[PDB]
DNA sequence: CGGCATACG
DNA sequence: CGTAG
DNA sequence: GCCG
């Protein structure tokens, strides 16, 4: 088992779902306390189990696996012996975990804001609604649309959304293209992360594109709430009605498109691990715009995601195997 | 021990 | 501060 | 929390 998640295939569904979910509770709780190192370890340990070819049934089987030390091994041991890990269950039940999860789920609210509200004594969405002057415009929209945004959308909804975006993009700049990214590109059948990546085959033509796309979607009445990244809430048709959905639109020049496609396809852990691998193992600096050699002071050209994996000396993984 | 990804709005 | 993957 |  290689130590970096970008060195191994990770499918969307696997053989250790309950074990990984428990470790991810501890990772999430560590984030709510600002403990980013512990979050990463628990995320990495969970991801290792997603990559295994069969269920872990005995503690012996964790020997030698990267990111399994005393704490993560104890969690697994308790789940294997008793079906439940007391520490995980204590987290799940706690007022702190439940409230931090509720508040950070709001679009416009991060850990730092949620923690401050928690320390002020706030606990429910209606608590927040009773002091809207304490809210940014972004948080107001997140709160108003929270219920709809809490329900995932289906791939069929995604395909309907992509056609409306393509219509606006075609008027904004004929020849521009729209690519579905995020979790749907990794094979999800449902999810919240509806993301599109927009480019044009002629380098430079995409300059100024995103405002023109946004204006056209607004004129169509599709934008409930809203440069090169736009974080939107869209109206999605439903039988007899509609619902709010979070949609991100991103523009990249074609030269950068493989790097943006790679970054926006995820998973989050996969990208962090890829960037860590690049820098620490290869001495190259990776982001969603390019890959820099700091000794030559040159950027790699890439025409495909395959090029980027080759640059980094990694076997290619298709999107469906990037579910770290 | 230091490090933990790296951007944009 | 928030957002993204 | 774990790795190097
Ligand atoms: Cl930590
Ligand atoms: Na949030
Ligand atoms: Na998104």
């Amino acid at each position: 088992m290689p130590a970096y998640a970008c060195q191994r295939p990770t499918p969307l569904t696997h053989h250790n779902t309950g074990l990984s979910e428990a470790l991810e509770i501890l990772a999430e709780a560590a984030g709510f306390e600002g403990s980013e190192g512990r979050l990463l370890t628990f995320c990495r340990a969970a991801s290792v189990l997603k990559a295994l070819p069969s269920p872990v049934t005995t503690l012996s089987q964790l020997q030698g696996l990267p990111h399994f030390g005393e704490h993560s091994s104890r969690v697994v041991q308790e789940l294997l012996e008793h079906g439940v890990c007391e520490e995980v269950e204590r987290v799940r039940r706690s007022e702190r975990y439940q409230t931090m999860k509720l508040f950070t789920q709001i679009f416009g609210v991060g850990v730092k804001t949620a923690d401050r509200w928690y320390r002020e004594g706030l606990r429910t969405l209606d608590d927040l609604r009773e002091q809207p002057q304490k809210l940014t415009q972004q948080q107001k929209a997140g709160l108003q649309h929270h219920q709809d945004l809490s329900t995932p959308v289906l791939r069929s909804d995604v395909d309907a959304l992509q056609q409306v975006v393509e219509e606006a993009v075609g008027q904004a700049l004929p020849g521009a293209t729209v690519t579905l990214t995020g979790g749907f590109r990794r094979g999800k059948l449902q999810g919240h992360d509806v993301d599109f990546l927009i480019t044009h085959p002629k380098e430079g033509q995409e300059a100024g594109l995103l405002p023109r796309v946004m204006c056209r979607l607004q004129d169509q009445g599709l934008i409930l709430y809203h440069f090169e990244r736009s974080f939107c809430i869209f109206r999605l048709p439903q039988p007899g009605s509609w619902k709010a959905v979070r949609v991100d639109l991103v523009v990249a020049p074609v030269s950068q498109f493989p790097f943006a496609l790679l970054g926006w396809t995820g998973s989050k852990l996969f990208q962090r691990e890829l960037r860590r691998f690049s820098r620490k193992e290869k001495g190259l600096w990776l982001n969603s715009h390019g890959l820099f050699d700091p000794e030559q002071k040159t950027f790699f050209q890439a025409a495909s995601e395959e090029d980027i994996f080759r640059h980094l000396g990694l076997e290619y993984l298709p999107p469906e195997q990037r579910n770290a």
